[PDB]
């Protein structure tokens, strides 16, 4: 399978390895909602996301995007989309190992958990821009919910590269590791948020996003508008 | 035994600072102590105010016994008068400083968030630990938060209960200047005083247009305090 | 004696250089050579629109003496016209470069923060000064402002007049590079002509809807010019 799910009395970390660059496809998606579904019905204290060796994620499938018919494409920017607001709205603490590049709908996915570890030399970058396509509104409210205000202007416009530092001080991601304990590390973050009191991080971190989450639920709706 | 909070004023200036001894709790005797060094403020017509901490902290947040334990028309009435205090610096039409001369944790850190401009130390933890101790954090609070921190950041703060100190509370947008420990307070003056030389009404005007939908939804939460503990 | 305004483009790129040999103040005639400016830009359908200052400053803001003193409708026309400025870049489909040349105040300021990316050096400093001189800053410069800055760099900029520099002002979003002054200018168009090779449709649609509420706001504060002044 695409994605492995492992666990313990404190957390649960779900790594995504299609052996090749993370495309969130039909087959990923699936395979992740039900990673989070054992989760779910383990009832893990906190969780994480990780992609590879290679990436984080390269982001949706550029075939289906591309080419074909209308419903595959919309289908599949649905789901991706809908596994942001899963996870942006996940009663547990939410760490994402960035073990890689993160690209479009991997950054925007990366903007999801509440912890997001990356080393200094991956890219993390909106390019939707760049190949020719509109930022869908459901990702500009999840990119809107990090970033700073300016950093928010040249990632969507401008496509705009991010890396550690500057990845850092823009919002998409809160902390530098080393390439090889990226993984490690958001483990052991996802170990001390579990010990947070987590009826009180459900409900605060619910209170900072009720308006995101509802622009995000609106944008998933409006999907079709997307495609005109 | 006598007041916890000491006012002194010049022709330029007011500084109200903290000290009850022991962690500058806000229970009720802070800030009827609070609120009558700013009337005074007030009266004197200070050109700018200073917010000091003391020794040990600015301060550690209400008193949570009363928070935890007992009837809740002591701890309603606490919170209310706490976020109004946070309204009344937020909208206060002097330039506000805090010397945040300490540790700064939960209604410490929002008290710290509702001042015009921050100066801390390297090694003072600022924390809303809400979160961490089993507390959602109440809505007033979360608008003073979000007013000042970074989008990441504030999701950290609060949904988290990350602590912040120096360099990343600088990064963080929970103070606006770092200084030694020592100088904190003589720094803050300082600020206050060059503060002081600004437009008072525009100022006050141009402050209130920067403020005016923050304050609107931290009134709104004042008046839903009761919401917070179940009504 | 010449315009205030220099306007010059390639097949890829518009370069407009403001130099009225003072401080740039946007008073009625630079605003409407900048108006033509832009205006030409948009006739030869630049890839993307470099806009810069002088040797002295990026722009000092507002005339000054039509804002203190005499008729209002001089005053209220020259503020309209500003903040228009700064919808119409801020709205513009192409990439927006500011060639921050120098310091930046109050509407100078407003104005570098209507771009899309803006390049200056250390030096330079950048300020809404407004309530140092006694002045309140419009709504339609605090949404511009509000776009840009920190939650806490916003609260300094408007409330406290706070000057920014560099790395300051960086970090608090007023400007997003710096580069040594001799290179602001060139560094400036290698930037606008990267930012051509974008897909410029994606780059309007995407722009538009990351501003689409500031840019309503501003039109709000536009609307309410007059009541700026009672």
């Amino acid at each position: 399978g695409p994605v492995t799910y492992t666990h313990d009395d404190a957390i649960g970390v779900i790594r995504m390895d299609d052996g090749k660059v993370n495309v969130l496809g039909p087959t990923m998606q699936q395979a992740l909602n039900e990673a989070i579904d054992a989760a779910d019905r383990d009832n893990v204290g906190a969780l994480v996301i990780a992609g590879n060796h290679r990436v984080f994620s390269g982001g949706f499938d550029l075939k289906v995007l591309t080419s074909g018919e209308a419903k595959p494409a919309i289908d599949m920017l649905r789901g991706g989309f809908e596994l942001s607001y899963r996870l942006l709205s996940y009663p547990k603490p939410v760490v994402i190992a960035c073990t890689g590049h993160a690209i479009a709908m991997g950054a925007f996915l990366l903007c999801s958990g509440d912890h997001r570890v990356a080393a200094h030399a991956y890219n993390i970058q909106a390019n939707e821009v760049a190949i020719g396509m509109t930022i869908p509104y459901a990702a500009m409210e999840v990119l809107k919910l990090r970033l700073t205000p300016s950093a928010y202007q040249q990632a969507a416009g401008l496509a705009k590269t991010f890396f550690g530092e500057t990845a850092l001080a823009a919002g998409f991601i809160d902390e530098i590791s080393l390439p090889e304990v990226v993984l490690s590390r958001a483990e052991e973050a996802a170990r001390e948020f579990a010990g947070l009191n987590q009826q009180a991080h459900n409900a605060t971190k619910l209170r900072a996003r009720a308006e995101a989450l509802k622009a995000i639920r609106a944008g998933i709706d409006g999907i079709e508008a997307e495609f005109g």
